[PDB]
């Protein structure tokens, strides 16, 4: 049976956003977060991500992912000394495990995560955004590792380098009862002459068959895949549901064709993404997971530093799926769950 | 079919703004009254136009009117009110003289709602408007003034010589309201039944049925304010909608989300399972009926810090109910088989 937690991404004790404002988002159940005290491939103690547990759980919530164990270049390289950030990763995901989450979410992207052009890109009623215009700039060197990758690394090395990762964690995920959740490339195709493999269709299916297991899914992350018009988000959500790989869901919606992309409100119709369907397969399938809103626009005072990572907009995005998720879960003779164990504290009848 | 997010604003005078309420996703409609004249004298269309022009520059748009306010004298009935008529009779011409096609107002005597309690506690730590019964039980509600306006009321007029103070007040205003174009709509009792010995009478179904009866014409409407009507328990807001709407007798909107017993009410999320109302049924059904007019997220929550201190009418907690709204919509309109639509002209500049 069906059974998708709201959550939402909060940086820990440093973040603007705090988890009483969090808390107060109608049916949200879920934390996403992360280590931040540790170097990228240098291992997580179980200590750190306890002292995050026991914030999370004290505010009434649960760290439901963590997103990011994030991935050492000399792996993703694929250099002499991977075994040892491999061994790393492997200790990360079995303090994870020990903590009780369920859920990592991790990415394959050489040297740069995301780009975006514009982190303040207005949209057709006041609000600023993030975009990725596709003229401005593109085709500059951002101002050792990137020539290595340029020169040497092509995709099918990338590929072979991935391999060799998911080939070294994935037992271990499976003895921890972690599922990982690889999260598609953000724009979902090369750049600056750096390579991407996690893509598309063609892609995903590669990737689960890389070693095949739910231990061993992705994180659908919607606003990236469709990034690229290229991409069919629907069919690709609907194939790895039909094949149980979905282990993360993340649902920003975003504006594309063939000049590039800026994202927008959640709404369907606010870009190009049809975010009822994408619910209504998740109602269809079952799915038993956590979706967060992910991004969101600038709009009141948010003076919320980190790109999309202000409170406001993103607290709109899961209301919003709140609302598409009951319907469906109602439409299909179902009957949705919030988390919601009181409606009052002190009264009753 | 199409229904029109919409959303109250205070005036030049609102610490909510335009700005801010234009950014939310879908949101196209204000809902707005006039605040520098009395009461029972006349709405000049100098004052109605400067408020319009005030907001159609912002790229929204006047729905409706919240509230021109029945005098105390008319719902007395006392011998003076055939002037107060008068000056209200213009107030509909006036805006009918600005394309604004509904009013709402109510015909409640002294107060136009009751809370015990301004900050209430919910589980998950935010607060709300709640009414509780036997904090309520103590209290004794110009001055000197209203005092003597309760002992009239107590005494003098009772409900019958309310439904007669009202069906005046009706067959007086109605013709002059097909005149304007401008359809009326009765903000019901709030709450639904007598408080401290005073009289209502919108109170319910019965109600409902003998208040469209005063002038079985589709510009004799009511606000299907379903939490008005479901604080009281012996309510059913579902059967009451559909009732309603099958008679084209909704004008205009209040969903907002109550949980209530013998005790009182609460006012809770919009989420239906944070309250008593299914209010996924209820925008079913004003979908299932390709219902018209704009639909308004009444009271919220106080969250994040937000310190506007007018009763339910910060911008944070009702914005995140208009997006579950939104969500709520799309998807049972999709489910039905039509295509919705919001304010969306232009994904992008
Ligand atoms: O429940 C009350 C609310 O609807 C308030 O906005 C207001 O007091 C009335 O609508 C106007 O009298
Ligand atoms: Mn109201």
């Amino acid at each position: 049976g069906s059974h998708m937690k709201m959550s939402f991404r909060w940086y820990g004790k440093k973040d603007p956003v705090t988890l009483e404002e969090i808390k107060a988002i109608p049916g949200m159940q879920g934390i996403v977060t992360a280590v931040y005290d540790v170097p990228v491939g240098q291992a997580w103690p179980l200590e750190n991500i306890l002292e995050l547990k026991k914030m999370v759980e004290e505010a009434g919530l649960e760290i439901t992912v963590i997103e990011s164990i994030p991935v050492h270049e000399d792996i993703k390289q694929g250099k002499p000394n991977r075994d040892a950030l491999i061994e790393n990763y492997k200790t990360s995901i079995r303090n994870v495990g020990a903590a009780g989450i369920p859920v990592v979410c991790y990415n394959f992207m050489p040297v740069f995560d995301w780009t975006r052009s514009d982190l303040h890109h207005p949209l057709p009623d006041g609000s600023t955004s993030l975009a990725f215009l596709k003229s401005d700039l593109a085709g500059v060197d951002p101002v050792a590792i990137i020539e290595n990758y340029r020169q040497n690394i092509s995709e099918e090395d990338l590929w072979a380098n991935l391999e060799y990762f998911i080939k070294a964690i994935l037992p271990t995920a499976e003895e921890a009862g972690v599922k990982m959740a690889i999260h598609p490339d953000d724009p979902p195709y090369g750049i600056f002459g750096l390579p991407r493999i996690i893509t598309g269709q063609e892609a995903v299916e590669r990737f689960l068959n890389l070693y095949d297991s739910e231990h061993n899914g992705i994180t659908m992350c919607v606003g990236s895949y469709a990034s690229d018009p290229k991409n069919d988000v629907l069919a690709m959500t609907e194939y790895a549901l039909k094949r149980n790989r979905i282990n993360f869901m993340h649902t920003r919606n975003v504006t594309a064709g063939a000049w590039g992309f800026q994202e927008t409100a959640h709404l369907s119709q606010a870009g190009d993404i049809d975010m009822n369907a994408v619910v209504k397969l998740l109602v269809d399938y079952d799915w038993q997971g956590s979706l967060r809103p992910d991004h969101g626009r600038r709009i009141w005072g948010d003076q919320t530093k980190t790109p999309g990572y202000g409170l406001y907009d993103r607290a709109l995005g899961a209301t919003y799926f709140n609302g598409l998720y009951e319907a469906n879960m109602r439409a299909a003779g179902k009957t949705p769950d919030f988390g919601i164990k009181a409606k009052t504290v002190g009264t009753k009848e």
